[PDB]
């Protein structure tokens, strides 16, 4: 037998939040939360499905709550809680500047190498916390971390997510090609090093600002590219040092790859001396009613 999963599910009172604004079209909200009894407001994104008159839906975003709800990180999203109204509502964090996608895209002429090797450092270990507690994500990619502050970051959408247990066997849907290790796009094996696969991918999304990886090739296409040992290319801004971790990441044999603790202590020593890793032009020239009761869901800690 495995270790009890005793995370607890709260169940919240629509009266207890108040929508503020619609942030994408089921709907994400910006809001605010007040635990019932308690004199505090809580910045959240709510996450409402649109009808959920379907069965189909509603199995979904509950995975999704079951999964936030059992990680507690401070570089994964976590669950504030869930409302059972005619439709469902995840409640979680608001992270105000949107996906590190959207934010590398808007702000690439902003952006230095301390923030782009210390976004891959809290990826890291956001990703090997998620492999201490034996979860496979299945799929990471720039737009699935989110932007607290410039400089704390959080792996969301644990919609794929799965325990593992090493290859985990799938049967189908529409899913991220350019983002899959090999063996996942073949024989639908998934694990931590399949994981690994695709942080390399996130990462060269962040060294590119933001650009498409193998843009303008159809997906049926990737699995044979990969087969006769092509990779994506190194970014502009990126030393040998920090396009070989990537590469390392691309590996065909999985345990050939990194290890998530192994990124997290590489990017770290990079960080320290950022200018000596990656390349960019101007860098040392860059800077990035009542909210009295305001508390940012970080700093609102519930009995363990
Ligand atoms: C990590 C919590 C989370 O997913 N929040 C979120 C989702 C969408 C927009 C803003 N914040
Ligand atoms: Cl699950
Ligand atoms: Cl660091
Ligand atoms: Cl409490």
């Amino acid at each position: 037998g495995e270790a009890p999963n005793q995370a607890l599910l709260r169940i919240l009172k629509e009266t207890e939040f108040k929508k503020i604004k619609v942030l994408g079209s089921g709907t994400v909200y910006k809001g605010l939360w007040i635990p019932e009894g308690e004199k505090v407001k809580i910045p959240v994104a709510i996450k409402e499905l649109r009808e959920a008159t379907s069965p189909k839906a509603n199995k979904e975003i509950l995975d999704e709550a079951y999964v936030m709800a059992s990680v507690d990180n401070p570089h994964v999203c976590r669950l504030l809680g869930i409302c059972l109204t005619s439709t469902v509502q995840l409640i979680m964090q608001l992270m105000p500047f949107g996906s590190l996608l959207d934010y590398v895209r808007e702000h690439k002429d902003n952006i230095g190498s301390q923030y782009l090797l210390n976004w891959c450092v809290q990826i890291a270990k956001g990703m090997n916390y998620l492999e201490d507690r034996r979860l496979v994500h299945r799929d990471l990619a720039a737009r699935n971390v989110l932007v607290k502050t410039p400089q704390h970051v959080k792996i969301t959408d644990f919609g794929r997510a799965k325990l593992l247990g090493a290859e985990y066997h799938a049967e189908g849907g529409k899913v991220p090609i350019k983002w899959m290790a090999l063996e996942s796009i073949l024989h639908r094996i998934y694990t931590h090093q399949s994981d690994v696969w695709s942080y390399g991918v996130t990462v060269w999304e962040l060294m590119t600002f933001g650009s498409k990886p193998y843009d303008g090739i159809p997906a049926s296409e990737i699995s044979s590219i990969l087969e006769k040992g092509e990779r994506l290319p190194q970014p502009p801004i990126c030393t040998i040092d920090v396009y070989m971790i990537m590469v390392k990441c691309w590996m065909i044999d999985a345990d050939s790859r990194p290890k998530f603790r192994e990124l997290i202590i590489e990017f770290s020593k990079m960080a320290r001396d950022p200018q000596r890793y990656l390349v960019i032009q101007g860098d040392e020239r860059m800077h990035l009613e009542d909210m009295d009761d305001v508390v940012d869901a970080d700093e609102y800690l519930i009995p363990q």
